[PDB]
C-alpha cells in the first residue's frame, strides 16, 4: 500500500503572508491519470496553521482558467474575507485576505465556493485543511506530531470515466441525490497505509465527498475516542464504537495502536439513498494503520474544555429555513437512480434553480434577512416534505445544536458544531455572529450536499 499523504503544515513567513496557488496539474489513480486541481500543488492542499488572537495575510493565486473562490469552512471572520460566491477570483489574478483568528483551536478547511459550481470544482480536487491552535489546547499534552501521531484524513468518493478521467456532471439525477462514485480516497490516495507509534493516535476526520455520508469505525471493533467537533474540544472524551460523519464536518478521535496489530479505520454502510452501491454495502477500508515498536508520548486527558450551558431560549430571535426540492425533479431523479442501480441504490434505507429555501432558489443578489450581531438567535431547519439528507451548514458561526432532526443531540455532538442533520424532520441550532457581513459579502447558509447547493438550496444573509 501507499504510504498516507501527509498535507504540508504551513504557517507565516516574514512579512506575515502565506501563499496559496489554485492550479491544475494530473494525478495517478489505480494506474491511470487524471487531470486534478490543487492549492500548492497537483491535488487536495496543504494544512493552514493559524493560531487564536493572530492576523494572518493569506495571498490567493487563480492559476485555473476559470473564476473560483475560497471559503474557510468553520472560521468566524467577516463576510469580506468568508470566500462565498461573491469572494471571486478571476482566472489568472489574486486576491489577499487578512484573517483575524478569534476562536479556539479546531480543524477547520478549505475549499471553493463558485456560483452554481461548487461541487464540480471540489471533484476536482480542490480541499485544504485549516489546524487552529490556541494556548489551551497546548497544554493538554495531546498526539501532537504532524504526520506521525497526529494525521489529518480527508475522505473522499470519486468516479472516473474510462479514459481515466474525473467524471463530474452536474443533471438531473445528480442534483436529486447527489454526485458520488465508487473509488474511495483519503488523502487522495486509495487505501494508503499509515506508520503510528505505540500509543495513542490523533486523526483529524474531514468527510469531503460531495453527497456522500460517512460511518467510521475500526476493523477489529477497537473504540474511538472523541475529543473534537467542527468548532473544536468537547468538554470530555466520548467514546464510541462508530462515529458517522456529515459532509462537510469534522471530529477528531484518539485511537489506541498496540505492538504487532495492525488494524484499518473503515467506513460502514450508511441508510443514505444511493451511498449503498457496491463496494459500499459493505465496510470499506479507509486506511490500514501499521503499529511501529516506538513509545508516542500523546495523552487522552479526562478534561478538554470548559464547555458553557445552554442560555435560556426566552425572547431571542426566532428564523425559520424551510428546505424544499421541486416534486419533479425529485421524482425524476430518484427514478433515473433506480433504473441505472435497482432496488440496491434504497438499501438499508428546469433543474438548475429546482432546490429552494423558503420557496425560493438561492439569489445572489438578494439576502434572505439580516441577523443580529453578537446576539443569539434560534433557527429552525426543516426538511419535512422529502426524505433526502441535507447536512445544513452556516458560514460564519461555531453553533450549539438544540434539536437534531428531532431529537437532542448526541453528546459528541452537543459542543460546537457548523452543520446540523436535516432529514425529513426539523433542527433546531443556537447560532451567534461575532462578525460583520454586508449584501456585496453576504454569510451563506446552505445544504452542504454540493448538488443541492448548487442547484438552490442556499442563501444569503447578512450580519
Ligand atoms: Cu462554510
Ligand atoms: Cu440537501
Amino acid at each position: 500500500r501507499p504510504t498516507l499523504p501527509i498535507p504540508d503544515l504551513l504557517t507565516t513567513d516574514a512579512r506575515n503572508r502565506i501563499q496559496l496557488t489554485i492550479g491544475a496539474g494530473q494525478s495517478t489513480f489505480g494506474g491511470k491519470t487524471a487531470t486534478t486541481w490543487g492549492y500548492n500543488g497537483n491535488l487536495l492542499g496543504p494544512a493552514v496553521k493559524l493560531q487564536r488572537g493572530k492576523a494572518v495575510t493569506v495571498d490567493i493565486y487563480n492559476q485555473l482558467t476559470e473564476e473560483t473562490t475560497l471559503h474557510w469552512h468553520g472560521l468566524e471572520v467577516p463576510g469580506e474575507v468568508d470566500g462565498g460566491p461573491q469572494g471571486i477570483i478571476p482566472p489568472g489574478g489574486k486576491r489577499s485576505v487578512t484573517l483575524n483568528v478569534d476562536q479556539p483551536a479546531a480543524t477547520c478547511w478549505f475549499h471553493p465556493h463558485q456560483h452554481g459550481k461548487t461541487g464540480r470544482q471540489v471533484a476536482m480536487g480542490l480541499a485544504g485543511l485549516v489546524v487552529i491552535e490556541d494556548d489551551e489546547i497546548l497544554k493538554l499534552m495531546l498526539p501532537k506530531q504532524w504526520g506521525i501521531d497526529d494525521v489529518p484524513v480527508i475522505v473522499q468518493d470519486k468516479k472516473f470515466s474510462a479514459d481515466g478521467q474525473i467524471d463530474y456532471q452536474l443533471d438531473v439525477m445528480t442534483a436529486a441525490v447527489g454526485w458520488f462514485g465508487d473509488t474511495l480516497l483519503t488523502n487522495g490516495a486509495i487505501y494508503p497505509q499509515h506508520a503510528a507509534p505505540r500509543g495513542w493516535l490523533r486523526l483529524r476526520l474531514l468527510n469531503g465527498c460531495n453527497a456522500r455520508s460517512l460511518n467510521f469505525a475500526t476493523s477489529d471493533n477497537r473504540p474511538l475516542y472523541v475529543i473534537a467537533s467542527d468548532g473544536g474540544l468537547l468538554p470530555e472524551p466520548v467514546k464510541v464504537s462508530e462515529l458517522p460523519v456529515l459532509m462537510g464536518e469534522r471530529f477528531e478521535v484518539l485511537v489506541e495502536v498496540n505492538d504487532n496489530k495492525p488494524f484499518d479505520l473503515v467506513t460502514l454502510p450508511v441508510s443514505q439513498m444511493g451511498m449503498a452501491i457496491a463496494p459500499f454495502d459493505k465496510p470499506h477500508p479507509v486506511m490500514r494503520i501499521q503499529p511501529i515498536a516506538i513509545s508516542a508520548s500523546g495523552a487522552l486527558p479526562d478534561t478538554l474544555s470548559s464547555l458553557p450551558a445552554l442560555p435560556s431560549l426566552e425572547g431571542l430571535t426566532v428564523r425559520k429555513l424551510q428546505l424544499s426540492m421541486d416534486p419533479m425533479l425529485d421524482m425524476m431523479g430518484m427514478q433515473m437512480l433506480m433504473e441505472k442501480y435497482g432496488d440496491q441504490a434504497m438499501a438499508g434505507m428546469d433543474f438548475h434553480h429546482a432546490n429552494k429555501i423558503n420557496g425560493q432558489a438561492f439569489d445572489m443578489n438578494k439576502p434572505m434577512f439580516a441577523a443580529a450581531k453578537g446576539q443569539y438567535e434560534r433557527w429552525v431547519i426543516s426538511g419535512v416534505g422529502d426524505m433526502l439528507l441535507h447536512p445544513f451548514h452556516i458560514h460564519g458561526t461555531q453553533f450549539r445544536i438544540l434539536s437534531e432532526n428531532g431529537k437532542p443531540p448526541a453528546a459528541h455532538r452537543a459542543g460546537w458544531k457548523d452543520t446540523v442533520k436535516v432529514e425529513g424532520n426539523v433542527s433546531e441550532v443556537l447560532v451567534k455572529f461575532n462578525h460583520d457581513a454586508p449584501k456585496e459579502h453576504a454569510y451563506m447558509a446552505h445544504c452542504h450536499l454540493l448538488e443541492h447547493e448548487d442547484t438552490g438550496m442556499m442563501l444569503g444573509f447578512t450580519v
